[PDB]
């Protein structure tokens, strides 16, 4: 945000290695709880992953 | 920066209010130290303002 940057999120990755990568496939869902901006600390959604 | 937000300063202003435009007016130079990118707490430099 070029005004008092703060880097607000626009959303994650998780990375792969070499081990990993059986591992982060059972993962399915991705339930997520954040701090918003104008209100505190909601509970936003379970949407299914992006890959 | 672009790879990670991380948000390296370029430059500091200061807010000019109705009731101090006497101090800053009054003040020459100024001293800086801070954390730097790849070297430690490093001091550098007192040149003056720029307005």
């Amino acid at each position: 945000n070029p005004s008092t940057g703060n880097t607000y999120i626009n959303g994650m990755y998780f990375a792969p290695t070499q081990t990993n990568k059986e591992a982060l496939d059972y993962i399915q869902k991705y339930r997520v709880e954040a701090t918003l901006q104008y209100s505190g600390f909601k509970d936003i959604g379970t949407k299914d992953k992006e890959m």
